[PDB]
C-alpha cells in the first residue's frame, strides 16, 4: 500500500476543507498514478475533491458509520477491515487520498510514501504533522522546474527502511 498526500513548504495542507492552491497539473498526476487500483479516501477529504466524481476507478468513502451511504465509493467503517482487505490482494496496489485522520491513524505503519513540496506558500488553519526521517527513508527523488516559482516543486518517494 502507498500514502500520496502534499504539503506546502511553509507548513500547510489546506483550509476549510478545501485547496486554497489549484495545481491541475500535479492532480492529474495523481489521478493518473490512482487508475487501475483500489484507493481510499475520507469523508471529509471527499468534500474537497475539486474534480469530482471520478467515474471509471475503485474509489471507496470512508464514513463513521456503515449504514450512512454514499456515492460513487464504498462506505466502509472499520479502519482494520481496510487494511486486511489490500493484504488480502498484495497484487492491488493500494493509494489514499486523505484523509488526514486517516493518514495520521495509519502513519505509523506505511509501507510506501509519497511526499510532494509546493515551492510557493498558502496560509491556512491546518498544518501538516512532524515528520520522522528515521522512519522513513527517500528511495529517489525527482525535480521539475516551472515557469512560476509558485508552479516549481519537487517529487520524491519514501519507502520504509529496516
Ligand atoms: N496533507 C494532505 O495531503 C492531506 C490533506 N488533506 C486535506 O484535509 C481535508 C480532510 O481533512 P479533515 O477535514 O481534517 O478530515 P478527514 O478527511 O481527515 O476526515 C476523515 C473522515 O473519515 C471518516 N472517518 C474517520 N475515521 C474513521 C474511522 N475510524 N472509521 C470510519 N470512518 C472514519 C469520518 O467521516 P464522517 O465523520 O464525516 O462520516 C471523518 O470525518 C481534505 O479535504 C484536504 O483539503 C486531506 C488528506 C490528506
Amino acid at each position: 500500500t502507498a500514502f500520496l498526500w502534499a504539503q506546502d513548504r511553509d507548513g500547510l495542507i489546506g483550509k476549510d476543507g478545501h485547496l486554497p492552491w489549484h495545481l491541475p497539473d500535479d492532480l492529474h498526476y495523481f489521478r493518473a498514478q490512482t487508475v487501475g487500483k483500489i484507493m481510499v479516501v475520507g469523508r471529509r477529504t471527499y468534500e474537497s475533491f475539486p474534480k469530482r466524481p471520478l467515474p471509471e476507478r475503485t474509489n471507496v468513502v470512508l464514513t463513521h458509520q456503515e449504514d450512512y451511504q454514499a456515492q460513487g465509493a464504498v462506505v466502509v467503517h472499520d479502519v482494520a477491515a481496510v487494511f486486511a482487505y489490500a493484504k488480502q490482494h498484495p497484487d492491488q496496489e493500494l493509494v489514499i487520498a486523505g484523509g488526514a485522520q486517516i493518514f495520521t491513524a495509519f502513519k505509523d505503519d506505511v509501507d510506501t510514501l509519497l511526499v510532494t513540496r509546493l515551492a510557493g506558500s498558502f496560509e491556512g488553519d491546518t498544518k501538516m504533522i512532524p515528520l520522522n526521517w528515521d522512519d522513513f527513508t527517500k528511495v529517489s527523488s525527482r525535480t521539475v522546474e516551472d515557469t512560476n516559482p509558485a508552479l516549481t516543486h519537487t517529487y520524491e518517494v519514501w519507502q520504509k527502511k529496516a
